[PDB]
C-alpha cells in the first residue's frame, strides 16, 4: 500500500464534444479518478459554452501499483441548477506510463465501460521514487 511514485496527469483539451445545452453547446469539466484509491476524484475547471475546451490543467496521484491501476476520465456538463450530466468517459491504464517521459494519449469518449461523443486529450508523466 506504500506509493511507488507519482503520476502527473495533464488534461489538455477535448475536441468535438456533442451539443447538450439548448444553447451554448456545453459547459464541460472533467472528473479524474484513479482506481484502487480512496482519494476523492479531482476535477478541472468548468469551461463555459465550449465544445472544444482547452484546459491544460495538471493533477498528481500517488501510484501504488503501475501494473493494476487505471485512471478514469469523465466529461460532465455543468449547470448551475441540478446535477451535472455525464457527457462521456474513458479509461487509461497506468501500465501505459513511461518513467520520465511526457506521453500523450487521445481517448475517445464513450457512454460506458453508438453516437460519437468527442475526444479527450491527456498526458501522463510518471515520476517513480528512488533508492
Ligand atoms: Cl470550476
Ligand atoms: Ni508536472
Ligand atoms: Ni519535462
Amino acid at each position: 500500500r506504500r506509493p511507488v511514485g507519482i503520476v502527473h496527469v495533464k488534461v489538455v483539451r477535448a475536441v468535438g464534444l456533442r451539443k447538450k445545452d439548448l444553447m451554448g453547446g456545453a459547459d464541460p469539466f472533467v472528473k479524474i479518478k484513479l482506481s484502487e484509491d480512496k482519494i476523492p476524484s479531482k476535477k478541472t475547471t468548468v469551461k463555459h459554452k465550449n465544445l472544444n475546451p482547452e484546459w491544460n490543467e495538471e493533477f498528481k496521484f500517488s501510484v501504488r501499483d503501475p501494473q493494476t491501476q487505471v485512471l478514469e476520465f469523465s466529461v460532465y456538463d455543468w449547470e448551475q441548477v441540478g446535477n451535472p450530466e455525464k457527457m462521456g468517459m474513458n479509461v487509461l491504464a497506468l501500465k501505459e506510463m513511461v518513467p520520465d517521459e511526457h506521453k500523450a494519449f487521445t481517448l475517445e469518449l464513450r457512454k460506458t465501460l453508438d453516437k460519437y461523443r468527442g475526444k479527450l486529450e491527456v498526458e501522463l508523466l510518471y515520476k517513480p521514487f528512488t533508492e
